[PDB]
Parts: structure tokens; sequence; C-alpha cells
């Protein structure tokens, strides 16, 4: 990086200016909502679940996550739709709107403010105010 | 009482040789399984309950018990009907056979030996052991 009259050396990070840089926001966006929603239904008790095809979904996910080592396009198909069905987003680069269920959310089968605050914790090394959301 | 050739005097509890022996104990027999049925749907914990209707009949069942003072046939007639359905039983004097729904037993919605237990143990006065259930 030639700041000021002189060559530095660039961490990492993105460089705003580059030939993608709205659409490359725009995915690591989803990537992080999608790594909070999982961490919430992982996160939960089972017996506390109360219908049957969730436990189901969350047992399977710890199988296609761990157990499993290769893809399984029909869970990802069915995960997507449920995920479609229960947080609907809209994205533009790094500035995203949530239209949630409420209830699911409240036992945690969805992502809450909280979820997105520890995974920004350990995956992102900053912590987020809970003024800003 | 003339037992011997002298008389003592009777404490309590039924003389099973008058009028009405086998009829009193059927009654005696319900009476113990609806309390049975009362203590283990008042003692569970009602987060827990999933069914929106069951917290509403516990609740309510709180509510005639303690707080309110009079009769109320609506409920009486409901929790009868509750009780004829997921409890059937069929009582001959003191000998009795119930057919029960499980999963509502084994979540605390109807009663199991270990009710019929306590009931005994602070309303008959005696332990129930359970080699004989």
């Amino acid at each position: 990086v030639m700041c000021g009259g002189s060559l530095y050396v660039k961490p990492g990070g993105t460089s705003s200016g580059d030939a993608t840089t709205a659409y490359a926001n725009s995915v690591f966006n989803i990537c992080q909502a999608v790594t909070a929603n999982v961490n919430a239904l992982l996160s939960t008790d089972g017996n506390k679940i109360a219908d049957k095809y969730v436990r189901n979904l969350q047992h399977r996910l710890y199988e296609c996550l761990y157990r499993n080592r290769d893809v399984d396009t029909d869970f990802v198909n069915e995960f997507y739709a449920y995920l479609r069905k229960h947080f609907s987003m809209m994205i533009l680069s790094d500035d995203a709107v949530v239209c949630f269920n409420s209830t699911y959310a409240s036992q945690g089968l969805v992502a809450s403010i909280k979820n997105f605050k520890s995974v920004l914790y350990y995956q992102n090394n900053v912590f987020m105010s809970e003024a800003k959301c």
C-alpha cells in the first residue's frame, strides 16, 4: 500500500475500492447470518423442543455437520427452505433487515441479537454493542 | 365391639360387615384415584407444558381449588370429561384397573404409581410397596 510516499504491507481485510466490493460484502453478510442461525439451533436443549419435526431437524443437522463427510443435497434444500420461511432477509452490502418469527426466536429456534453478538465475538474479533441494533 | 366376652371401643375405620361395604369402598377408591390425578397435575411445572389448553386447565384448576369459594359446574364437567378420556377406570370394591395414556403419564399430566404412593402416605397413613403394583 502506497500510503504517504512509502510502501507498507497490508495485513488483511478488504480494500474497499476494488472491482467487487458490495457483492462480496453481501456474501459475507449472508454467511454471518446463517452461522448465527446454526449456532442458535444447535445450542438449544433437545428435550425442551416441542415439535417432532424440529428435533428431527436439529438431530440431523448435527449429523450433517460433524458425523457426515460430504454434501447431502436434500438436507441443504429443506434447511434452506426452512430458513426462507422463518427468517426472511433483505441484504444490501453489510446492511440488513430481517423479518422473522417471534415465538420461534423466543424459544430459541432462530437467531436473536445475542447470537449475532456471540458470533461476531468469536469469528470477527469485535464486540457489537447493543446500542446500535 | 364385643370381642372375646368384653366390650372394647373401636377407634375408627370400616367394619367390613355392615349394610353397605362394597359400595362405600368403591366410593373411597374413586376418591383416592381422583386425588392422585389432581396432585399429579398441580405438582408439575407450567412452563414445561406444551399444549395451551392444558396450561389453561392447570391454571384454572388452581383457581377453582383455592381462589374460588363455591362450585362451578362447567369446570367440574369438562374436567370429568378430561379424566374420562385420559384415565378410564374399572372399579370393584378397593380393586381397580386403569387404562391410561402413556405419554401424558410420562410427561406428568395424569397419575402414575409414584403419585399413588405419595397420596397413600400422607392421606391413609400406609406405605404402598411397589412389589404389589
